[PDB]
């Protein structure tokens, strides 16, 4: 078109720099959310290991890490979840991301995160029965559903940026 | 060039992002498999004291199988992806070596369970196997962070 090389270059550089900023935004949200999700799963598994060790200790068998060591490890991983979740929330968002879906991920994150913190409290208090009975699976499932939707949203944004860069 | 520089910086983020999504997906599915197997352990022990609720040991065992296949699926996604030239090939081999150990360990637990080999099931030092993978996963992530931070700059 009746547009010069200088112009074509400026426009290409403008778009590239915009596209890059989108990928950066998305990559960071992805790594922080992922780090929070993994640390919650770790916490959950560690608490289950603690329950097993407890039930093993009843019949004076049971080895490996102690209930106390496992509880402390779960606390450390829950702190890792929280750290990653704070980083996630503070990141600048892309204007096109749904604020409604962001609110849902957060709602489910708090339910699941709080359930694990509660398990840690129940355990350290001796409320073993309460501990074994929490419907944790449902809480986790609710966060995961949102996590998937969020990633699907971000993959789309990713693709828009890629398509543009290719053209 | 300002342009070719940016067109390549964007390529780095793209390749890194996609490797991350799939590798993290595989890691999440492995973690879920391990947790589900520990749920089956609890359930079995509850069955021994004649209480014992929700999902059965058999149902959890099947669930763990499905989630382990999901790890394999995400792993194959990751394994087919293109690697950036600057990424460590030695690290890429060590993550694979550690995924295999951890994956195989989970495959074994499922086998042990569906054969009633309960002692061996509870015996397995799964934690060490997971830790081996995790350590490589962290280094890989740290490497990707560095490649991310250089792209934001060159931009």
């Amino acid at each position: 078109g009746p547009l010069g090389s200088g112009g074509l270059f400026f426009n290409a550089l403008k778009n590239c720099k915009e596209n890059f900023t989108v990928l950066q935004t998305i990559r960071q949200q992805q790594s922080t959310l992922n780090g929070s999700w993994v640390a919650l799963l770790q916490t959950r598994n560690t608490l289950n290991r603690a329950g097993i060790r407890y039930m093993m200790d009843q019949n004076n068998i049971g080895s490996g890490s102690t209930v106390a060591e496992l509880m402390e490890s779960a606390s450390i991983s829950l702190k890792q979840a929280e750290k990653n979740w704070a980083d996630y929330e503070a990141l600048p968002r892309d204007p096109r991301q749904s604020t409604a879906a962001a609110a849902e991920i957060k709602r489910n994150y708090d339910i699941y995160h709080n359930a694990l913190a509660e398990l840690i409290q129940l355990l350290g208090a001796g409320k073993i029965n309460e501990f074994f009975d929490q419907p944790t699976q449902g809480y986790q499932d609710g966060f995961e559903k949102q996590y998937v939707a969020y990633m699907e949203q971000n993959d789309r944004l990713h693709d828009i940026a890629v398509s543009d860069n290719n053209a």
